[PDB]
Order: structure tokens, then sequence, then C-alpha cells
């Protein structure tokens, strides 16, 4: 009753009231003391005092949309990568300053806290940083938006190098807690599994199923400094915990040991995929859990709050596509559009059409992928024995699709079996991009050239048949995140001059452009990189050591470690130089410290294969006494998204090197940009709008462009070729097969070799050359120290077009429908 | 730091502040508001403004203990009936009116919200009542005691009647959690069973283990407005989880989806004693997980806690008795022993004869079976399996001690094979009992002619060896849960009158002895008495329903269903009593309300039988037109702490009806005393003491004492022969058989008649008659108010014998060897 | 000559180690499929922990 309220319960900003609740949460929520108390337990306390303050804002913001009925757009996705969570709650919230002081009074270093969090082993590539930097746009923009994906418990694995050879351990990040988190057994909820379909009068009924229990862990996150926080809602399986009779089915058996360790699997660990080891019944477990759960919470939430009132159409969902935006991030929420089928139909009994109607309204959907046979499919084995109903409402859905092709197209009968879901082959599978398609009122591709793909090669039929469902969204990186935590100095200047505005629609980062010249912009930016690469030689000696410079040209890579990234490009250039330099040694040479971070896939041997080549290379160069200390080779173990915000700042040159036209986007390369680094590539994927706004004179765009790449596909790429133009190349196939770079196990690279010279996919020899040469343009630039510093304001003025805020505000305004408000929300 | 403290963070006890907690965790710890919260948040949300009252006081008692450095007593029992806490947090706290008013202001039913807690699933009987009601008493007179058990998911079930029939429900107490406790991970252990024992030079070694991980939760146990607060630390079972790689035995197969079950449910379930469904391996094994994680939380805070300042013998155990003292309540945690000599001998290095004379000094076991064919006995095929290094530990002591009898008993060669602790027979059992006689420098019993019959028949071998071991502790009970929150009603008037001083004694009651005779008090008692049968009658008419009088005397019987505790006899005179009334019915007759209730132990059948013929019974003379309300009959469903804290205050007669020397002591008994009610029993153990005290003149007892057995068996006992001599006897019998009571199924009770007429072991109908003589003495006092109360006056006066505070004093002072200090620790 | 796998056929006692978990039915299955598949070689898939349990097999 309102005594009950809001209204008191912190005093934010002193320290002082801060030490208190750091004093309240360690000794009362913690039960530990200041005798026996740990650092672990000290960053706990610390996490709740934040939190505190983050669920004040929350509870506001959330009852905001109850009264205020706005649209509410879930994104939808099944990796979600937030990483660390403290100094970003800080910056977000402004309590970073006050915090800081507050701990450093309690004689605790607030640093020394924050690396004792761990990032959230809940999302893996890129495709999950992305809905991590949409999320915090989202929020900022003013914007109704929960997000809902899988809690895993065991995230995805652990990398440590061992003898070169990547290892992997398991991340199970929650051991101790993670106090971010607010379980809910309340609103707990039943996904169906397995079953079998009676079609009687009024309906089918999906009868006989098994049953996996599915609840719902909330995150909040917040806006920038406007006072929004928002609700990541996560899921987690429950096997319904109903064994020594229930049914009274065991008496002697259980494979019911079975039931709770395949249902309660679901959300142990994360598989993805374009990989794993075969298209198994759990990843599909996974993706038809995700949708089941996340939409039950939708119709709760669309007809409770204030749609008990707001009705005004049976609750029929003509206010539903009003109200809801359900955004399918990849194929994998495919499921999303039969599932609100089946509910819709069988479970209210909105006729086929009306409901169908709905869906496409409710539904869109985001591409991710370049090239066709990568696109998602599953058999219609495992869709009958799984998802019965579901198969059906795929089916009839197909049947009436077609039919409006077969309006559109009379008698194309080609096109019939170009457009159907159901592909005939060895074996009959679900094409489950055309079924997004199908069934989402909105399709885009993520960067330029990626959506005119899409739309003239691709799904060029779907195009012809619906033009007007087709989009582009170039994907962002957030500033808040990627400008001021990974990199405090860089934001100083920049707000030191141009003055903060900008971190909320980052485009005022160009006024710096205008302030190019200025010889202390040069020489103090300058300082800044030379401030965090000591910092980052440090962590590349007391952490996890080697003898670094500081003075060098940082070369950094952090890519997937997947083939057609060219790892090997960069590890043939680095034995190049090494060559060189072991011909003349005296020599002046802009030497550099080549870094690549990545993990592998396990069980892809050439991935496996590469890295332990790339170690091995650092044995013998980082140790031999005549490179002294010119050239330097670290692989980087571990890499993940908070090392990403330690590499990213120290680093001068992001290769951005992949086959042309593989990349579809690249989110890796625009944090790259505005931290100011100078960005080696191909034209490919987002390089492409980069260099479109950066201008082609200041990037290092070289290589084989796609119109390239497809003539020597009409050409037969032979390899052996340019291994007989070049010597150098000669020489270093030579010297790794020779069992240079590996004297006791000489073979090993054989496999390297023969993958090189013969059967190269991502044509690595044919862009050999060009690279090797378009490098000594950069080695060029990093002697005149004042040049290089030059290019670099230019690159970063011009980034704000990589900003998630703006990827987020056309979604918001072009799909969403809804107008993305910068507007700061009240709050206690 | 040191700024980071304790001192003030509550403002302790203002409603100004508690309301203000409660609305910082109804926010902030729950994360709900004022619209979505459901009673369960707000019952959630108090037990939170409470749980920093408690968990404030409890950091300041142990770092009180890290300085002193007293004597830790730690309890093993693999049971705790707690019941529920918050309404017994706040007594021992005071917060009861502080609570309220906070509560009421805010709009909230203080009561509704204590309905909602769950009994702890974690005892299961009169066994784990015992520990808990130590654990209070031993906070009140100041002990520094740790108790430690298992930590049960899920109880031990809910009875729940279905069609007259016991269903057995899960009882998941812990489903939305229990905020009382605080889960470590940080001191988690490790519970090595099978495996191998290797004799290397120095010693065993234990190789090729299994491992389950031990983790602790505690929960806090405040003390009677002392401010002290104890731990309880119970110990949840976790599987080893690395379950993709581990010793590189996996890809092939999942028989560890068993380890990971198997491990696991060892704290899911209870498996209570004097019965089961074979002596599993499952049994034993919660019984030597719940030791070897405690022996080593034991040792653990023995090593760090300032004993290599306390040494002074090279830490030795030669002075671990000082510091340590370990009860074994039953022979359940007897495994206590070879493990204490498991550490000492093979871990640390001490040899056999140090760590015996250490270990006999360190445990005290405490018995309370008063007949022996339940007595615990592993067999040894079953220990060597699973358990090899302690077999060989439990023959040497066996060998030894042997030694010593040939050296006491020259030549008494059936001496030997007696007080022998290996058995042989059908299979060679250990006899676990024996063990801890060994291990012990203390027996206790648990009732004066129990722990007499202990003395003289059971161990009387033992008993001539060792005076020195065998003694008595008869049970008692907490003036706490039991007079003061039970019912506060009773517990007015006595302090208007004596005054507190008594709760922290109960012997100040007697001062109440002098008050049989004012008349404001006699109206008053009774006045109290009726509010709460009328408080009763509102459950019984509400939340389960029917129409019990609230005027009429309460006949209430709440023990075990069983063969032994007569509800059978109790039924006859009901149904007798019915007969009467039936048969003349404009009569005089003092009525009734008879409410029988108990568990049946599943897998027993007279038991599961009996609960059908009260259930139905009830449902003949509960519609009979005839009767009117002169007699119900109620089965109380599903028996727990919270529905005794509710009816024993209602009661008026309590049922003590043994068959003479089957019980050992019985609690329950005691806890009927002290709510003002009346007793018609036989001369059955604790009875003895109750009656002594109270002096014979005011309780009821009836029937065959066990001299008049031990006679009806020597000269052979014929039930027809009772069944001649009573006319009324026909009367039921014939009735039961007949149909009388079961309109469907005639015959269905043939099972009882028949067990009745000629397999009753327990002499039901030799009791028959001095019981129905005996209770028309006890409704001719219910017609006469003013004595029936001066009856209830000395009783209640007279239970001092019998509070938990006596039972612990001496415990503390003839086998722990601590002085029991009753003071206030000072305390925020 | 050419050889069979047998799994002991003693199952439910025989060791002093059930009445408890029948994992154990799986040595009846995983001896008993030592002779009931080839597996030839250069091929099959994964290495498995069979195939090395039949070349001994007909070898001892
Ligand atoms: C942003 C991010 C990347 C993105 O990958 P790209 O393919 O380069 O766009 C990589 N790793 C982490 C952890 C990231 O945060
Ligand atoms: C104390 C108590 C008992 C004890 O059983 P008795 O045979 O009467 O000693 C039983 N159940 C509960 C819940 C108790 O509180």
């Amino acid at each position: 009753r309102k005594q009950i309220s809001v209204r008191g319960l912190a005093g934010v900003e002193n320290v002082t009231e801060l030490k208190k609740n750091f004093n309240r949460h360690l000794h009362f929520t913690l039960v530990k003391d200041r005798n026996v108390a740990t650092p672990r337990d000290y960053y706990f306390a610390l996490a709740h005092t934040v939190r505190d303050h983050l669920v004040g804002r929350w509870i506001r913001t959330q009852q905001h949309y109850y009264e205020k009925d706005p649209k509410r757009i879930y994104y939808l996705s099944l990796e979600f990568y937030m990483g660390r969570t403290l100094q970003n709650t800080m910056v977000n919230l402004a309590l970073e300053n006050a915090c800081d002081e507050a701990t450093y009074q309690l004689g605790l270093d607030m640093e020394e806290l924050e690396e004792i969090e761990e990032d959230a082993g809940l999302g893996n590539g890129g495709l999950g940083r992305l809905a991590a930097c949409f999320l915090d746009s989202m929020a900022t923009l003013g914007l109704a938006a929960y997000g809902y994906g899988i809690r895993y418990e065991f995230g995805i694995f652990n990398q440590k190098i061992c003898g070169g050879w990547q290892m992997e351990e398991a991340d199970d990040w929650l051991r101790y807690g993670n106090p971010w988190e607010k379980a809910r057994p309340e609103f707990t909820l039943p996904v169906h599994f397995y079953g079998r379909v009676e079609h009687t009068s009024q309906g089918a009924k999906w009868v006989d199923t098994q049953v996996v229990l599915a609840m719902p862990y909330d995150t909040p996150v917040p806006g920038y400094r406007n006072n929004v926080v928002n609700t990541m809602r996560l899921w987690s399986a429950k096997a319904p915990n109903d064994f020594n009779l229930k049914d009274f089915n065991v008496g002697g058996y259980i494979q019911a040991v079975l039931d709770r360790n395949l249902a309660e699997n679901i959300s142990r660990v994360l598989y993805p995929n374009d990989n794993f080891f075969e298209g198994k019944e759990l990843r599909l477990k996974q993706e038809y859990f995700v949708v089941a759960a996340t939409l039950q919470d939708i119709i709760r939430r669309f007809k409770s709050s204030k749609f008990g009132c707001r009705d005004p159409v049976r609750t029929n969902f003509d206010a539903f596509p009003d109200k809801v935006a359900i955004q399918l991030n990849d194929t994998h929420p495919s499921l999303a559009i039969p599932e609100l089928m089946r509910v819709l139909v069988d479970l209210e009994r909105l006729d086929w059409d009306k409901a169908w109607e709905v869906t496409v309204k409710t539904c869109a959907y985001t591409n991710h992928t370049v090239i066709p046979e990568a696109l998602e499919r599953w058999p219609v084995h495992l869709l009958e024995t799984l998802l019965p109903r579901h198969l059906q409402i795929i089916y009839e859905i197909n049947q009436r699709f077609l039919n409006r092709v077969a309006a559109a197209f009379p008698g194309d009968v080609d096109r019939l079996r170009r457009m159907s879901l159901v592909e005939e082959g060895a074996v009959k599978r679900i094409n489950m991009a055309h079924l997004c398609i199908a069934g989402s009122h909105a399709v885009n591709g993520v960067a330029r050239i990626h959506s005119e793909i899409l739309k003239k090669t691709i799904f060029k039929d779907f195009y012809e048949l619906e033009p007007h469902k087709f989009q582009n969204k170039t994907n962002g990186i957030t500033p808040r995140r990627w400008l001021v935590l990974c990199n405090p100095g860089l934001a100083e200047i920049i707000a030191e001059r141009i003055g903060e505005e900008y971190i909320s629609d980052l485009d005022q980062l160009r006024k710096l452009l205008s302030y190019v010249d200025d010889e202390a912009f040069i020489r103090d930016v300058a300082k800044v990189k030379q401030e965090n690469k000591l910092k980052f030689a440090a962590y590349l000696e007391r952490e996890y050591k080697v003898h670094i410079n500081p003075n060098s040209l940082f070369d950094v890579q952090v890519k997937r470690i997947h083939e057609y990234k060219r790892q090997l490009l960069n590890c043939l250039h680095v034995i190049t130089l090494y060559n060189r330099i072991k011909k003349e040694p005296n020599k002046f040479v802009v030497p550099r410290t080549v870094m690549i971070g990545g993990k592998a896939a396990p069980g892809y041997h050439m991935a496996k294969m590469i890295i332990k080549l790339i170690t091995a290379i650092g044995d013998v160069v980082n140790h031999d006494p005549v490179v002294g200390d010119r050239l330097r080779v670290i692989f980087l173990e571990n890499y993940r998204v908070s090392l990403a915000e330690k590499v990213i700042p120290a680093a001068d040159l992001s290769e951005q090197i992949s086959t042309a036209g593989t990349e579809a986007s690249g989110t890796g390369n625009m944090k790259f940009m505005l931290n100011g680094a100078l960005t080696i590539g191909t034209m490919d994927g987002a390089n492409v709008e980069m260099a479109e706004e950066a201008g082609e004179e200041n990037f290092f765009i070289f290589g084989m462009r796609v119109e390239d790449v497809d003539r020597l596909d009409q050409r037969g790429y032979n390899a052996q070729e340019y291994y007989d133009r070049i010597p150098e190349l000669r020489q270093i196939i030579e010297q790794l097969s020779s069992g240079f770079f590996s004297p006791k196990q000489p073979d090993l690279f054989k496999d390297i070799v023969n993958m090189l010279m013969h059967h190269d996919r991502f044509k690595v020899f044919a862009d050999y050359e060009e690279y090797v040469k378009c490098q000594e343009r950069v080695s060029a630039l990093y002697k005149n120290p004042r040049e290089w510093t030059r290019m670099v304001i230019r690159n970063i003025a011009t980034s704000g077009k990589f900003s998630s805020d703006r990827t987020i505000a056309q979604y918001a305004r072009e799909i969403w429908g809804v107008e993305p408000s910068r507007q700061r929300l009240p709050a206690p």
C-alpha cells in the first residue's frame, strides 16, 4: 500500500552514503565480516552497492510503460555477449567517481576489484556483442525493449594455450553467483517437447508431450545517463522434478535420469554454429525452447499490462501488431513464426488468416550471412519427431505462400521450387531463412553491400515478389563501452575540445576533423596511445608475459580463427619480415609487435593447426638473438570482450584482411576505428562504408576485390604459379615444410602447406604480394610519427555512422515504428 | 578495512527504520514493487527485514568466539525439524511488536504473512525436534555450538489424504528459496567414496576414490534475548561437474549420468530410520557424507582458530578435546568415530593409541532405543565396497577392545562374542552401537527408565567393563517455541502473576503453585485455553472444514501412526462412545472432539490402513444426526511443527497411550503439560518422570504397567479371553467386521479385525478396560470447570524438569565440560 | 577358428556389487557387440574404442 513505495531508498552520490551501502551488503548480504572477507567478496560487496541504484531506476522505468502503454519491441536472440558489468553500470549511472573515492577511502583499489568480475559466459561471437551493443543503445534512445535469449551455465569455453595448441577449459562464470541477475521462479513456464497431434472439431491437440521447465532470470541494462534501465530476461531449463513416482511410469526404470540431464542440459552450454558437430536435436532443442518461453511472456504481458483494459477487439490481437514487435536475430529464433501461429490458431481460435496477418505485422528478421550453403535448414525427420504440430503449420504456411507465388508468376514452375520452404534433396529439409522472409514484414542485411547481395542474388525471387519487405541497417558499435570505458583519455581530449554531446549521437566527433593540424593534437593523442600501449605491454609482461616493446607499430588481429579470415596472410608476411631482417640485419625497419587473438572451433583441425603455427612462429622469431627487439609475435589467449576493451586501445594497425565479399558487415572494425587505428583491409563487408566516410585516402584498402575473386573462379586459381614468381614465397612455403619452424616435428605444418599450395579455397597466395607491399605503405607512415597521427584523427572524426545509436534509431523509426526519444527520465 | 564495520547499520528497532527496510527489500532485494508484489513477496520482504537484525548479531557472536576461544561443541544428527523461523526469530529478538506496527501501517496483515512460510522439510519426527530444541537452549545458555546435518531439498513428504487414504506429495520447501540460509561455495569439501587401501611404508592410502563434493549452507539460531546467535551448517551434496572431458574416459560412456544423479540425490530425500526398504547404500551413503564433510569443517576450524598459538604440543590433538566436543545423536553419525581415527592416524600422523585417546575423549553417544532389534547395523559386505579404509579401522578397534575385555574378564569367552562389534549369523554385520560405546567417553539414555534399561539389559556387559560411560539425561523442551510462541495467551498471565524471569528457566513456573486458589487466575487460565480452542475451531472450519463445537472437550493424540502407539485402542473407545450415545441418546454425555493426527510411513500397511480407519469412523459419527455434536472425530492432516503450534494450546486431554515398555521418552508429552492440558496415559518412559513431578494425583495413569506385560507374556496372551470377558469388545469388533464402517467394502478392515483377534503384539484389548474406566474419570472433570483448571495449574507449574535448558545445562557439565553462561552479549 | 564375444552371465549379484545399479547391462552389450558388427577400416566414424576393442579380442 502506498507507504510501500520507491521514494526513499538510496542516498546516491554521497561517498558517504555509498560506504554505508558497501557496509551493509558486505556484512548482511554476503554475511562475511571485515576480518574474513576476501577480494571476490568485496567486489560482490560493491556490485550490490551499485545494483541498488540500478534497480531503483528499473522499477520506475518499468512501471513507466504500464500506465504509458508504449510499443514494446523484443530483441529475440540466442547469444547475448555482455562481458564485464560493474564499470559500465558506473558510467551510465555516473557513480564512477563516487564509487572510486568511496572504495579508495574504504581502503580498496576499485580497478583491483573490477578485474574480479568476469564476462557473462552468455554469448560468444560478434553477433553476440552485437545484441549487447544494441541493448545499450536501445535503452539510451528511450526505447521500450526487453531482450530475451538463454542463460548458459557454462557459456561457451575458455582458452588456454598449451604447448602451442589451443586448449579449451570451461567457463562456469556463475560459480560464486552473478549479483546482477535476479532469478524469478514465480514466472516459470512449461515448454512442450515431442508429442502427437490429434485434429478434432475445434482444433488440433498436440498431446502426449515430454515437458522442460523454463524459468527466468532478469538482468537490468541501463540507458546512458538519462535513468532508464531495461529488462534483459534470460531463460534457464529445469527438468520438472517429479521423479520417484510421477505418472507412475518409474518403478523399475530410469531413463528419467536422462530426461533430467537432456532437459536441464538445454541451457547448459552454448553450441554456435556455422559449425558444431552435427545439427544436433540439442541445438534445435535450444532454439525451440527460447522461443516457447519468450512468446508466453509476450502474450502474458500483451493481455495483462492494461490490455485487460485496452482490449478492445476480444483482446484480439489487432491491438497486438500495434503494441508488440518481435526482432528475429538470424534464423535461430525462426520458430517464433510457426509458434506464434500455433498459440494463436490453436490455443485462442483466431482463424488462420487473421493470425497470419497478425504474425507478419509482428515479425522481422536480421540476416547476417553472405553465403547460401550456410543459411540454416532443419530436416523434416527432426521437426516431425520433435515439434510435429509446428511441421504441419510449416507445410500449410508454404501451401499458401506458394499460392501467393502462383498468382504472381503463372507458369514459372521452377521458381515455385525455388521459393519453397522444403528443399527436396539427398534429404528433405526446411530452409529456415525462407520461413523468416514469409512471416516477417521486413528483412534486412546488415551492411550496405550486404543487403544489395540479399536483393539481387541470394533472396532475389523473394525480393521480386515482395520488394517492399527488404531494407538495410549497417551494424554499429556503442560509443559508451567502446569509447568511454575502453579509452578514458581518448574521450577526455575529445570533450576537452569538442565537448560531450556526442556520446549519444557520435557524429559530433567529426568536429575534431576541423581540429587536425594543431601541433598539440598531434603530440597529445600520440601520448594517449603511448599511454595505453605501456599499460598493455605491462599486461603483456605481468599477468601474461613476453618482452614487448612500447615503441613499436601495433599489428592487431582479433577475429574468429577461421580460414577465410586469412590469419595465415599475417603469418606469411611476419616471416617475410623476419627473413629480410635476417638478410641485411643492420637495417632500419619500422618494426612491430604482431598480436593475433582468437578461439578456433573445437574440432576444426585446420583452425586448431593455424594457432599452433602462429605460436611456434613465436618461439622461433621471438627468441632469436639477431632479430633482438625487432619483430614480436604474440598469440592472444582467451580473446573475449573484456580483453577486447584493452587490446583495441594499444593498437595501431587494425588488420581486416578477409577474402573479398566473405564478410557481410564488421563490428570489431568499428571499435578499432573510434580509438584511433589505421585499418589495412580488402574492400569487404564493413571496410566498404568506413572507406566511403573516412575517405579512401586515409585507409589501406588493398587486394583483389570481389570482381577479381569471382574472375579467379572462371580461371581456376592455380596457386603454384605465384609460388614460382615470388622468391620469398617460394622461400617461405620452403622453410615451413622443410621443418624450419618446428625441428622436433618438421612434417607438421605440411597440412597447411598442402592447403596453401593446393586446395586453398580462400586464395592466400593470390592476395600476397599486393598485401606485403600495402604494408610497406603503412611502414611508410609510422616512421613519420606526425603524419601517422594526422591520418588517425581523420579516421576518428568520421566514425558516427558506427554508432549503435544510429543503427538503432533507424530500426526504431523505419520498422519498429517507434520514435527514439533522447529524454532523460525522472527518478530516484 | 576498519571503517568497514557493523557498528550501527540498522537504525535497528524503529518502525521508523523497519518499515523502511521492508521497503528496501521489497524493491531493491526482491526486486518487485507495490504493484507487482504477491503475499509471498511481502512475507519474503519482512523475512529479510528481520534477517538483518539476525545476522548482525551472528557476525558479532562468531567473531566473539574467535577472540575468546571457548570449547566448541558440534551436534551431529541427521534431521533438524526446525519448523517455521519468522515468529520464532522475532521473539528471541523482541521485534514482534515493532514488526507488527510497521507491517500494519504499510497495511499488511502480519499474521497472514506468517502463514506463507513453509516448515523446513529437514526434520521428520521426535528425534529431529530434540535437536532443534537443544539447538535453542544451546544459544540461550550461551554455548558455542554448531549443529551439523544434511540439507534435504525435498523434505520427507506432505501427507494428503486422498479418499481416506494417505497420499504422499513431495515437499519442496525450497521451491521459492529459503531466505534464512546463506550458502557458502567457499568452503566446499570432498566426500571420498569406494576406492582402495594402498599400504605404503609410512601408512595406508585410500586411493582410487569417486568423489562427491559436499558444500555447506548455514542457517542462524538466535538465542532468547541474550543476543547470541549460533551457526547451523547443513551440507548440500554436489556432483563434480567437468562432465565433457575428465580423466578422458568419456567420449564413449555415460553411466556418469548416474554420478551426477546418485551423488546429487544423497541430498534430495530423507530415508528415516527403523524402517526404510532395505538397508541401502544410500542410507549409509548420506550417513558417511555428513560425517566426512563435517570432521573436515571441525578439524578446519580447530587448526585455524588460534591453534599454533594454541598448539602447544604440535597443535596436538593432545589438546583437541579442550576445544572440541562431538555429540553422535543416535547411531547415524557413528562413522564419526572410524573417520576421526582415519584422519588423525592416516592424514595427520599420530599413532593409533594417541588418536584413540583423543577419539574417545571427543565423541559422546546419545541413545533413543528403548528396545533392542532396532539397533543400527551395517553388513560388512556393504562397507567393504564403499568404505574400505574404514572397514579396516573398525576391525582393528574391535580387536583392541576385545583385548581389554579379556584383561578384565579373563576366560569369559562368550562375553567376548557379545561385546564384539562384528556380528556373525545369516550375514556378517558390524553393530554400529558397540562402535559408538568404544569411541565415546559417555553413553546417555534419554529418560530414567530408558537409561536404566540401557544399563541393565541392552548394553549390560559394556556397563560392567565401563560404569563411567553410562549416564542419563531426560529430554526437555524449549519454553520459547513451546509456550511463548505456540501460546502467548497462557504466557501473558503467567507473567502478570509471577512475571518474566521464568522463560530463561522454567522452574519458576512452580511459583504459580500457590495460585491454585486465586479465582482470577483459575478463570483466566480457562479463558486463555478457550480463546485457543475457538482459534483452533476457526482453522478446522476455515482452511480445512467441519463443525467442531468450540466448547467441547478436545481429546488429541498426535504421535506417529503405528501399531504400538495404540491409535486403534483410541478408535475402539471412540466407536464404543459412539455406540453408547446412540444407544441411550438423551443422556448426559460430556461431549468431545477427538482429533488424531500423524504421518503413516509409506510401505507399512497396518499404519496406512489405521488412517483409513480413523477417517471413515469419523465420516459416520460426523454426519449421524442422532449424535448432534456430542462427538466428532477429525484426522489432523499433515502433522508438522506448525500444526503442533496450533493444536497443543487448544487441546484438552493428551493421549499418551503406548503399551508399557515400548517408548523411551517422548517430547510431545511434555509440550502438552506446559500448554495447560491433561494427560491420560500408560506408565511409559517420560510419563514416569512427568507424573512424579506433578504427582500421580493429577495425571490419568491408566493401564498395564511394564511388570504386567511380562506377566501376560510368560502366562501367555489371548485376545479372545479379553474378547470374551468384555461384551463391549464384541460390540465394536463385530461392528468393525460386519461392515458398519465400510459401506462400499465390508471385509476391507478384516486385516485389522483379524490381526486384533490373533496377531496383536501390543495387547490393545488388555488395556481396553482400565482405559475406558480411566476415561469415565476424565469426562467427570470436564463437567466441573473449577477443578479441571486446578488440575491444569498443578501441571503447568511443575513442567520445570522439562526444559531443553535443563537437559542441556546437564549435558554441558557432565559430558561436554562447559559451564553454561547466561550473559547477554552486547551487540548491535 | 572364428571368435564371438559373450559377457559373463551372472548379472544379479556376482561381485557383490548389485541390487543397486545396473550399469552392468552395458558389458552385456559392449562385449556383446564386439562381434556383432564389421567396422571396416580406412573410414568409420571415429577411431572408436570399439575397433581397438575388437583387434585385441581376435588377437588375445
Ligand atoms: C566487438 C567484438 C568482436 C566483433 O567481431 P568482428 O568480426 O571483428 O566484428 C570480436 N570479439 C569481441 C569479444 C567483441 O566484443
Ligand atoms: C515435539 C514434536 C513431536 C514429538 O513426538 P512425540 O512422540 O510426541 O514425542 C512430534 N511432531 C512434532 C512436529 C513435534 O513438534
